[PDB]
């Protein structure tokens, strides 16, 4: 299609590998580009981990308010919130917000630990019907983004379907879905990514990610003015291990998608 032409040209100009999956919930139409190829999720995997803890809280009713110890040795490579609470505690709700809205990697490791390790995140994915997602490692090694390595990857098609079920469908209970959407809408890291390619009047909740090989990712739920929501995944990775981030490529992909509606 014409959108296919434009996405391919954007990819060729970028020098990297671009993966796009859109679901338009107005009519269940889709736009897919490399939609069945695996890409390293990096920090976008935090959505699955926070959602899995939310699901646990449906039956452990006070789980989100349980204190979790933060030790100096727990700090990893990017810990803007957890570093303020070392030698103290944060609750699982606070850790979820830190992971999602500030992309705190120590907070993500606490979510993973609550779930019993990376396999617990994968098990939640399987429980909600996602047979493609896999989490294999903790932070920071889940971000190595090595070409051909299936660890810590998913496909754009699978992640868009799962993000729709989590934020607009019934994979979570009503209050928990609302909490996840509230957290995504309050993200601090997203203005240069999918959001930058969309009309300013549209409402976006998103989670970004980045890693080695210049990996630059964003996954979003979008409420355009006057119409039903969209779900958009944009994943991007590059040939050189030390490549620079390319958030502009994600914005350009979203802009192409928004024009083609
Ligand atoms: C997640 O991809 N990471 C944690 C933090 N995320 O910030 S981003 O979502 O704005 O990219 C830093 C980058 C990355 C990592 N390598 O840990």
């Amino acid at each position: 299609s014409a959108v296919q032409q434009k996405l391919a040209a954007l990819e060729k100009s970028s020098g990297g590998r671009l993966g796009v999956a859109l679901i338009d919930t107005a009519d269940n139409t889709q736009v897919l580009y490399r939609g069945d190829e695996r890409f390293p999720m990096c920090s976008t995997s935090k959505v699955m981990a926070a959602a899995a803890v939310l699901k646990q809280s449906e039956t452990q009713k006070q789980l989100l308010n349980q204190p979790v110890e933060i030790k100096p040795a727990d700090l990893v490579n990017y810990n803007p919130i957890a570093e303020k609470h070392v030698n103290g505690t944060m609750t699982l709700a606070e850790l979820s917000a830190a992971a999602l809205q500030y992309s705190d990697n120590t907070a993500m490791n606490k979510l993973i630990a609550q779930l019993g390790g990376p396999g617990g995140v994968t098990a939640f994915a399987r429980a909600i019907g996602d047979e493609t997602f896999r989490l294999d490692r903790t932070e920071p090694t889940l971000n190595t983004a090595i070409p051909g390595d299936p660890r810590d990857t998913t496909t754009p098609r699978a992640m868009a379907q799962t993000l729709r079920q989590l934020t607009l469908g019934h994979a979570l209970g009503e209050t928990q879905r609302a909490q996840l959407v509230t957290w995504l809408k309050g993200n601090t890291t997203g203005a240069a990514s999918i959001r930058a390619g969309l009309p300013t009047s549209w409402t976006v909740g998103d989670k970004t990610g980045s890693g080695d090989y210049g990996t630059t990712n964003d996954i979003a739920v979008i409420w355009p003015q006057g119409r039903a929501p969209l779900v958009l995944v944009t994943y991007f990775t590059q040939p050189q291990q030390n490549a620079e981030s390319r958030r502009d490529v994600l914005a350009s992909a979203a802009r192409i998608i928004a024009e083609g509606l």
